[PDB]
């Protein structure tokens, strides 16, 4: 007895059928009523034609692309009888191309990233954000369309929101629940937070040991090993004393970010989640560490920035991915082959994803999910728990979309964090928080000297590996 | 057809630790010696290992070998007769020199694998500057072999083998040196900038990675020991840049410089020919001061003018890179550890040479690529990692029986072709191979570097920063 939330009374467009695409289609078909027939995938690969073959989808064999992404979407749109919904699920296409022909056509929109079609200050994922709230601005209201609604970017902006609510509890703060941006901001800013680590670790492992001159991952390798080698980015706090000589900012934008010249996936922090404790994570580029700490900054009269938390991805991927990225970095080139592992190529683990709130007075805060391969397969065919985690915000954002759909551009941290969470909650497995005394400063200085700042623990200082 | 017996050993053989190398070592000193099996004993504090030793039907002493026992437990030992005595030092925990003189001062050959205490000052220059200290106190008297398993040991003999391959590849023939000073100028002449002991673990497991264990193809303590110390390196004449915390030595043969920062976090770029280009973690070892130092000369006031670059660039089995990344990650030991068996491993090779470069045909690999199939079928109780060293402690004993009254030695010091000759039926594939990889193979990148184009093997390069 699944939910079904609503009617879709337009085209399903899913734009590209990898591992997300298989695993967010049959949420689709099980959460949502529609004209069977008028669902469509487009994906260049053959592997994708014949798993879409076998579930009877309309299957375009093409590859999106600049020259040709109007004339192939614009007829499949608008083919009616109602309003129609693209699920951007690719890569290699321009999410705001897509998204913007999917708006002045009247379709709504939703994708997990924003990417360009196939200097380090342009390319990041600072500007590329800052290209879609210009377009927003650019065109207020309107049909909605959903920018980065996956599980990191997107369901961790509505982590942030219950933490922050676990944390005024706890922490003896008073006032009504924050319903605007401006509220949120400065809850945090009473709270403390001085920053948020998205802090994952992924423990699903495979049944077949690490193959050489194979990357290994459990989602899109191409996505994250072109994330991965895209300078590192975060958020950066208003608490902050220090940053690195290699550290660089914008000169124009929401002005919350800053970014490395050295490639994330090979830069290192220290970090903590529950099943791990203190860890390494990788400090890879993301667009929720921007747009995490723009959404919680409170501005003055004259538009300064007084308080904006530190935000950033402390990413430990699975075993083999760990693995792949020392093959791949220590070798100076790709591998020659990669894989995505599948649920049946995985013999036990988790995806731990969460928020890890720190600097207020509880030393810190981790809040998230804790969705295991065994569960996944319980209740939910065709991916692992990463996957899963993707494609039910994904679903979760669908939903939102079509309760609201004139609500223009929107960013993950723009939508009702309760009524999100509530129809993705079913697919997260257990959803805990839990506090930790552990510091940057665990253990340390230990037996060789290091330039630490012993006045205040979580300064990136004391965060980043500095080899 | 059968295997050689190389010698008759006519007193106790006494062998201190049996962990993964001693077990390795056991059966190889049964099969190629001749002695009353009575006359050996293993003396080593562990139950798991007393187990494994009652099975193979030797005597076992169950006790740890400490500075106040181990007068009072190794003379009479070694001493009982009727002839002289081997002494073989596997363990971790005890001190080298301290058996070592025991040992000579009882007329007991001896051998060992690692310079090591009792359970600047704690480096393994410095630890190797006491050996150098007491071989120049007490010259002579009975052979003492310092350091001569895989590496250190092994490679010292390929660093040698490999100078004279490079040589008759060149077209130079009637290249044979005999004294030390002679193999420093071979390098120099052909201007052999720096070695790497380049290695490549490729053993597989059977089970997954488990949480909170540190696995690895031989001794965890020895490793991580080794691995949490500063980097050190022997320091070559052609360097032009050094890290900031980067340090000399103000006595010794001068030939190291050490890092203040841990080896197994310490990256650098290398080669093999079976990983081709990869990262190395940069882990102190004594063969990295020794073989520089021996390859060292010297103008007439005596200051180095020819020296190369030596170090560590190891990439151990998968399972050991997730344990340090793992350690360094939580900032402490894992709460358990063991160690890959034959019987656990799945597949895969140690691909153990070294690596020379610099010269005018760039880079040359030269070393082992035994696989653990090969090792199932030739000896037993060890993975690859393990033949490497027992074989390489068989032929530093063969080597100590036939020159007896040669005085503490390092492998360096030992017949290079004698010491192959017994240890290569254990070393599979011995291959050199040449390659055009230098560490600015795709630099500059994306990203700003520091680096040096005139010089591609400048450690300015190599290392990860
Ligand atoms: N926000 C998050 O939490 C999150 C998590 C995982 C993945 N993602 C993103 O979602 C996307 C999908 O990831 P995945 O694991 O499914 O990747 P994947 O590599 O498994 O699949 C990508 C698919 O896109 C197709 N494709 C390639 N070029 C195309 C084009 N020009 N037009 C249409 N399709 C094309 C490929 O054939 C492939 O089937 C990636 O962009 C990734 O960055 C986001
Ligand atoms: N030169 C090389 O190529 C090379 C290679 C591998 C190992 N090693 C060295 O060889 C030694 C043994 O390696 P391993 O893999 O067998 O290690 P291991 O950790 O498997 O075994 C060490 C053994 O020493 C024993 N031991 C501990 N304290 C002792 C004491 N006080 N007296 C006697 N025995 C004691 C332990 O019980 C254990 O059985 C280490 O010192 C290691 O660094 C050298």
């Amino acid at each position: 007895d699944w939910p079904v939330y609503h009617r879709i009374d337009g085209p399903i467009v899913m734009i590209g059928f990898g591992s997300i695409g298989r695993g967010t289609l049959p949420l689709i078909e099980r959460h949502f009523a529609f004209d069977r027939s008028k669902l469509v995938v487009i994906d260049p690969s053959d592997e994708a034609r014949k798993l879409a073959e076998a579930r009877g989808v309309r299957f375009i064999q093409q590859a999106v692309t600049r020259d040709n992404y109007r004339e192939l979407l614009v007829p499949l749109l608008t083919a009616g009888p109602g309003q129609g919904f693209c699920v951007n699920l690719s890569v290699d296409t321009s999410s705001l191309d897509i998204m913007e022909l999917a708006r002045e056509n009247g379709a709504l929109y939703i994708d997990t990233v924003v990417e360009p079609w196939l200097k380090p200050e342009a390319r990041s994922f600072y500007a590329l954000r800052e290209t879609v709230l210009a377009a927003r601005r650019n065109k207020p209201g309107g049909t909605t369309a959903v920018s980065c609604c996956g599980a990191n970017p997107g369901m961790v902006s509505w982590f942030v929101k219950q933490a922050l609510v676990n944390l005024a509890a706890d922490l003896g703060v008073t006032g009504e629940e924050p319903t605007t941006r401006e509220e949120w901001a400065r809850l945090a800013m009473d709270l403390g937070v001085k920053g948020i680590h998205i802090a994952e670790r992924d423990t699903q492992r495979a049944s077949f040991p690490k193959p050489f001159d194979v990357f290994v991952n459990t989602w899109s390798v191409e996505g994250f090993v072109s994330e991965g080698l895209q300078p590192a980015e975060l958020g950066w706090g208003t608490f902050e004393r220090w940053m690195p000589d290699n550290a660089r900012g914008h000169d124009s934008g929401c002005g919350a970010g800053i970014y490395l010249l050295q490639p994330g996936a090979n830069t290192r922090v220290r970090s903590w989640t529950p099943t791990a404790m203190a860890q390494y994570g990788f400090l890879v580029t993301h667009n929720e560490s921007i747009s995490i700490a723009d959404f919680l900054t409170v501005r003055d009269a004259a538009g300064q920035a007084v308080y904006r938390p530190t935000c950033h991805y402390a990413y430990h991927p699975c075993n083999d991915a760990v693995l792949s990225l020392h093959e791949m970095f220590g070798s100076g080139k790709r591998q020659s082959d990669w894989r995505i592992l599948d649920e049946t190529e995985i013999v036990d683990g988790i995806d731990e994803l969460g928020v890890l709130l720190y600097g207020h007075g509880k030393n810190a805060y981790w809040y998230g999910s804790q969705l295991s391969i065994e569960e996944t397969r319980r209740i939910a065919p065709d991916q692992n728990a990463t996957g899963l985690q993707v494609s039910s915000a994904v679903l979760a954002g669908m939903v939102w979309a079509l309760e609201n759909p004139n609500a223009g551009i929107v960013e993950a941290d723009d939508l009702d964090f309760r009524r999100c969470l509530e129809v993705q909650t079913p697919y997260l497995g257990p959803v805990v928080g839990v506090y930790t005394d552990w510091t940057p400063l665990a253990g340390r200085p230990g037996l060789f000297p290091e330039d630490i700042d012993t006045s205040d623990p979580w300064q990136f200082r004391n965060v980043l590996v500095r080899d």
